[PDB]
């Protein structure tokens, strides 16, 4: 019963996605709530715009010890974002589009 629930927290904040080769930005919100259905944290914000870079709309995400992962509320990881630089994650996907998650600076 002493299990630590509120784990990741400094990750909370605002973030955005950037798809290269395809001018289009999307506001993303990394929630800090716990989610056992996907074993991660909720994913509010416009996740719909991801229906073009992911096979399903991610309702949750799970930070891994080597990058961020997006889930669909079932445990099926949709994409593994690798940390390229503290606050700069990038992933290679077919089609030729580069996603970039960076804390909303503006």
């Amino acid at each position: 019963s002493s299990l630590i629930l509120l784990s990741a927290s400094d990750l909370a904040g605002q973030w955005t996605l950037q798809q290269d080769e395809a001018p289009a930005i999307c506001h993303l919100e990394l929630r800090d709530s716990e989610v056992a259905e996907a074993s991660g944290y909720d994913l509010g914000g416009d996740t719909a715009c991801l229906t073009r870079w992911l096979p399903s709309e991610p309702r949750a995400w799970r930070p891994t010890p080597a990058g961020i992962a997006l889930l669909e509320r079932g445990g099926l990881t949709l994409m593994l974002l690798g940390r390229q630089g503290e606050g700069d994650y990038r992933v290679q996907k077919g089609d030729g589009g580069q996603l970039v998650l960076r804390r909303a600076t503006p």
